[PDB]
This record gives structure tokens, C-alpha cells and sequence, in this order.
DNA sequence: ATGCATGAGGA
DNA sequence: TCCTCATGCAT
DNA sequence: ATGCATGAGGA
DNA sequence: TCCTCATGCAT
């Protein structure tokens, strides 16, 4: 294994938000500068994720290479209600991965669109795999 | 939670190896890309790390944005003994960070100098923060 | 794929 | 000094 | 900080 | 179609 192990990625992720702050950055303006300096900007919610490991192993151990470089530099839409919720999480407790079938069913059930169901399960399964 | 979280992270680590084994790519033939074509090249190592994701979250989260422009686009040393590392690692189990006092005196009962065991131990805690 | 190491940054 | 974190040479 | 969404890539 | 994965607009 050469690749930050998950305790690292957590010091990492210590060690960059300080220095952030040290510096005086916001998560929005170290998104900004990784598009000036590197090629490749990040939005305010991707920096706020990395810093609260609020993403998957795989997809911090990606991120964290690109933000080294600046670290070391620099020194219509639908919303769902409440009940509605609850009862989703609770169907995901059952099952994580329905089907076509089952969620064309949860919808009607539910009486929301299918696709806002299925994106949900899919937001859902995501959310899942996150380190936090 | 904007970041890619662990179950996603572990989705991208598949989803970069199956195309760069589709590609006919090497894990080193991959690093060595990302420097030609990113400005920031990577060890077959790293490489290697990532698709095992043998790194911390907080590492993978790092790489992962990196890797990914790649995805898009493609489309002296001592050594230890063998007995030694076994009473490490039982040490290990008792105290993860033991002190420079601590550390000294596991150094001379086992016959090892300082440095080489300071330096196992802060490998062995980095090897525990690993998702892998 | 991985053991032992280095080096930057802060401790 | 000495840790954490990212990374890699050598094997 | 995070809910709901999109879009690329493969399934 | 439809999932996984990375990412972000809007809130």
C-alpha cells in the first residue's frame, strides 16, 4: 500500500483545513485557486466534503494528490417532505437496491415522481459509501 | 456531503482500473501520464494504492478529482527481520504511539536501532488509517 | 504489491 | 526533535 | 453544510 | 434504460 490509508487522509484533511484558515482562504476561494494555479477548480461544496471526509475512500484518495499541489503552494428541481423521508429511509433499511419494479411501486405508493425516487435510492447508496 | 464518499470511491477505483486494463495502460504508464498531461506524475505505487485503495479516505479524496481528468481524457535501507516484526506488531497492539522513551528502550530489547523503529511504528499507525 | 524511507508542514 | 501525511524507491 | 441533480462512462 | 462515481447548484 503506497496510497493515503484512511487515518492519513483524516490527518490530511486536518492539516489542510488549518492551514486554509491559517491563510486566511475560504473553502470557495481554494476551489477558485485550484482552477487559477492548477488547471482544475473545485466548487465550495467539494472543498466543505474533502475537509469533513464527507466522501468515499476512493474519491478523497483521487482529490488529495490534487489538493497537495495547493497546499504545499501556498506556503425543475423538488424537495421532498419530512414524512416522506422517514419512510424512504426506512425502505432503504429493507432494501438498498430496488428495483425498476419495486421503486416504479414506492413512487406510485409514495405518490412522487419515479425518477426523484430512483435518484433518491441512488443519492442514498452514495451517501452509504462515504468515509463520514 | 459533496465529496465522493467510501462506497463511491471503491465504484471509481473499479470503474479507472477496468478502463485502464481496457486501454491496454499500465499502472506506471498511468502515472507517467498524469505528469505528461497534468502536471503532476504519479509513482506505479500510488497508482497501485489507489485501484486497492490501500490509503486513507482522506488520500483518496486527494487523488481521486486527479485521476479522474486522466479517466475522462483516456476516453541504507534496512530490512527487518521476521521475528522482529511479529513482537513489533504485538507491541503495535499494545500501544499504537509509543514515546521516544518507549521507543528507545523496544530499540535496544530488540537489538534495533532507534530510528528504523521509530520509523516502523509511524508506518504501522499510517497502515491503520488505510480503507484497505 | 509492499517494506522501509524521505520530506514538507506544523507541534 | 517528532508527529502526521503524502508519496516513492527498491525489492 | 447538504438535498436533489446532472453527466460521463460502462452495464 | 440504468447503475456507479464524481461533482455542484441551490438552498
Amino acid at each position: 500500500e503506497e496510497p493515503s490509508d484512511l487515518e492519513e487522509l483524516e490527518q490530511f484533511a486536518k492539516t489542510f483545513k488549518q492551514r486554509r484558515i491559517k491563510l486566511g482562504f475560504t473553502q470557495g476561494d481554494v476551489g477558485l485557486a485550484m482552477g487559477k494555479l492548477y488547471g482544475n477548480d473545485f466548487s465550495q461544496t467539494t472543498i466543505s466534503r474533502f475537509e469533513a471526509l464527507n466522501l468515499s475512500f476512493k474519491n478523497m484518495s483521487k482529490l488529495k494528490p490534487l489538493l497537495e499541489k495547493w497546499l504545499n503552494d501556498a506556503e425543475k428541481r423538488t424537495s421532498i417532505e419530512t414524512n416522506i423521508r422517514v419512510a424512504l429511509e426506512k425502505s432503504f433499511m429493507e432494501n438498498q437496491k430496488p428495483t425498476s419494479e419495486d421503486i416504479t411501486l414506492i413512487a406510485e405508493q409514495l405518490n412522487m415522481e419515479k425518477e426523484v425516487i430512483r435518484v433518491w435510492f441512488s443519492n442514498r447508496r452514495q451517501k452509504e459509501k462515504r468515509i463520514n
